């Protein structure tokens, strides 16, 4: 009974890590079939992955490299995949009855589109992309209410940890990103752990002048550029607070960010009796990815065992909101609700990219995001799913444009 | 739907803590009926508990204070309990259809008797007593195989932690102290945490001359004298290694003792994928006791919330087997199997009591236990439950006598 999986964003950090744990898992016993691979424009790298995994489907988003892809794959003998392009290609893969689970390793708001179509096709969605949940949580909840057999299984490491800390006897009565989830699961409060990022010990004077080169250098594992910058600003953790709220139905007052620099405890769940359960491992994404594909079971691996005497010390401290103002902006946006999380995500996408490209300074990131949030006024939420998606898109686009306009003006 | 509970050993540390969380839990909403209280000889204290809780049944083990108990309880107006004595009284309570769950807070090998009769009556046994499991694990397993609806739910804090870390979706397919439990639950390895006791930082020269007064002073919560001495020698943790083996069907090579002096992580479970799940709270017995009575659910409490920034640091180190030789003796006994754990428990009961009463020195404890273990020869295991109990009793008694004889001889 092999598990038929598609990897969306297969050439990025998540996608390559997913293919690695799959490869390793299969050597112990052949449990996964890699049925589809989808990328944006990394045509040479997708070709190489195609030669190794020989999926039934290949898809490339950028039309300008589709012909190139076909020409390359011609060089793989005895291999006749279905080779698709763009939105229509993604939709065709999601509607295939040969695919059971889809790993969403596409970055940014863009990952919402495939997330939505995977749910609409009643698939198990092993969701790493958090911008989708932040920007469109209420929408996704409505979609999941309609598509009974669709499920989001969280891959983001902290949310995987939380999910692993739950009793599946209770989980199986509901599913993530549903009303009443915390009540059913007896959840009282979440400790959302953070690495703290590379800037965690810097002074205010030092933060003023940090660069994106400083944020990107010497990663534990290479993550994509966007998340790496968000880790440095701790906007990642702000996004993950909102993600927690939506996935697990936890009030913002019951989500506490804790800086745990060793990254061994990945997050913790306090139940209503005050007992706390936590998930622990070395800093890795292989367990989150694997668990999303095996849940509700676990399978044998040969991963390096955790050794607590080796670790020796685990530390916890609260983050400074003066140093990391993005965290507070995320809580404020989440608490306001409505489309404020959409605005938060969109403005951050622009500010993150500006800092990445050395156009603005560290504290300008939070300044831009704050100004966009203050400029937004709540809208009535469309009652129809199609209109609600259009409204999310329009607000996301406006907020990106507003961020860019603020940048353009101070120049 | 109140939960009908008996408290065995109601005047001791476990028993009084059980009555405290019950009392507190009932204020939030009335979920427990205290149906029976049983003690050895603490007749005045049992009377006081009777006046507060007004259980249907009262039992006192020591015949010489039974009349006194009756005379005292006469002073409680409008109260006509059933007042029993000894083994026959315990058996009558265990066979009552009005009792659903029994907390076993009786110390030492003596706690085996009520444990056995609670299982024979198909009850939920909230078992704090570990000497029963160490001395008679294979026997209890056979009994639990026959008595389908009987269950041991562990109360010992580390074993409660382990149990809490399991997925009830899998637990409910089996029960503790059963063959194949680890396979069903996907358990690979256990981290068995320890406080390390009051002697953890002493040198060999200092250990030579430690006293029982040193071991007993200034407890976090007052525990009984026997367990307190076993914590000081780390024989408690040796006993708990064997307890882990039997409760959870974990090989001794897959049980690792770790000294965690802050006592926040109560123990950890490594699953076959290498993910680790742990349970955390302040050092307390209220959660273990409560969970044993609410499992498979959890209920609301108003316990002090865990605060990780307050805790700040968690530490882990391996215990020194030179300083704490009892640990190694326990592993050796467990690995040999047969009745060696019975012998280990019995010899320790004598050696612990000798040290408590200032008759022997610290390293004489392990010396006596080691000599008794070396003197024992494996026996064929009786095939009949009744004969098997007689054989356990005979070996336990011999091993106590052998320990005392070794003491008597070196004097
Ligand atoms: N990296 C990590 O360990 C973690 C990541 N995440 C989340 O996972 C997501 C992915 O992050 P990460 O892997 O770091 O990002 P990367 O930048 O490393 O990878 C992004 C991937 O998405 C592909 N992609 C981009 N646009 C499209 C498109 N329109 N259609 C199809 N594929 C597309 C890229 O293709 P191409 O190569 O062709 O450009 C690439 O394969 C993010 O949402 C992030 O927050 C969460 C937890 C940790
Ligand atoms: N204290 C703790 O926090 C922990 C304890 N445990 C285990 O729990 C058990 C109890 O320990 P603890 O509470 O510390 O011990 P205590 O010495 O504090 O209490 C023992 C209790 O058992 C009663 N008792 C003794 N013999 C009999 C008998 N024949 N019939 C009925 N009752 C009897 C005693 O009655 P009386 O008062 O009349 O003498 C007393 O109520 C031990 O097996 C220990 O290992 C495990 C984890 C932690
Ligand atoms: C050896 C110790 C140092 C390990 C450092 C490597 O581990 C991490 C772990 C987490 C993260 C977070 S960003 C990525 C993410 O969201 N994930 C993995 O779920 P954040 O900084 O926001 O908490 C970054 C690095
Ligand atoms: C504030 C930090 C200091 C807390 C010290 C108080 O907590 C503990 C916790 C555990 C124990 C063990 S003996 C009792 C027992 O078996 N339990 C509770 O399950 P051991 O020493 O064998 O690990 C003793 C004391
Ligand atoms: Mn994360
Ligand atoms: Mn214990």
């Amino acid at each position: 009974k092999p598990i038929n999986v598609a990897i969306f964003g297969s050439t990025g950090s998540i996608g390559t890590n997913a293919l690695n744990i799959i490869r390793e898992c299969n050597k112990i016993e052949n449990v996964f079939n890699v049925k589809a691979l989808y990328v944006n424009k990394s045509v040479n790298e997708l070709y190489e992955q195609a030669r190794e995994f020989l999926p039934e489907y290949l898809c490339i988003h950028d039309k300008s490299v589709y012909e190139e892809l076909k020409e390359l794959v011609k060089n793989i003998k005895d291999y006749k995949p279905i080779i698709l392009c763009g939105d229509e290609g993604m939709k065709e893969i999601c509607s295939s009855n040969s695919i059971d689970k889809i790993v969403i390793g596409i970055d940014s708001f863009q990952g919402l589109y495939s997330t939505m179509y995977a749910i609409m096709n009643n698939k198990i969605v092993a969701l790493a992309n958090k911008e989708s949940i932040v920007s469109a949580g209420f929408f996704l909840k409505k979609l999941l209410n309609i598509h009974k057999n669709a499920k989001i299984i969280p891959v983001d490491s902290e949310h995987s940890a939380i999910f692993q800390c739950l009793d599946n006897n209770k989980v199986l009565k509901t599913k993530c990103l549903q009303d009443n989830f915390s009540k059913i699961n007896n959840i009282n409060k979440i400790f959302l752990c953070s690495s703290g990022g590379p800037f965690q010990n810097l002074t205010m004077d030092e933060l003023k002048n940090v660069t994106s080169e400083n944020a990107l250098k010497h990663p534990k594992w290479k993550m994509g550029k966007k998340i790496t910058i968000d880790s440095a600003t701790m906007m990642n953790k702000g996004l993950e607070v909102i993600e927690t709220h939506f996935l697990f139905d936890v009030d913002y007052n019951d989500i506490e960010v804790i800086v745990h620099k060793e990254c061994i405890i990945h997050s913790c769940v306090e139940f209503i009796d005050k007992s706390v359960i936590s998930q622990m491992y070395y800093p890795d994404m292989q367990i989150p990815i694997l668990y999303s594909l095996t849940w509700p079971d676990r399978i044998k691996t040969n991963l390096k065992p955790l050794d607590l005497a080796q670790v020796s010390t685990l530390t916890f401290h609260k983050p400074s909101l003066e140093h990391f103002p993005c965290i507070k902006l995320a809580y404020q946006a989440g608490i306001k609700g409505n489309f404020y999380p959409t605005v938060l995500n969109a403005s951050n996408e622009i500010a993150n990219n500006l800092f990445l490209n050395n156009k603005i300074k560290y504290f300008d990131i939070s300044s831009i995001i704050s100004q966009v949030l203050e400029s937004f006024n709540s809208q009535k939420v469309s009652e129809n799913s199609e209109d609600l998606m259009k409204q999310i898109l329009q607000i996301h686009s406006w907020a990106k444009d507003k961020a860019t306009d603020i940048y353009n003006k101070h120049n």
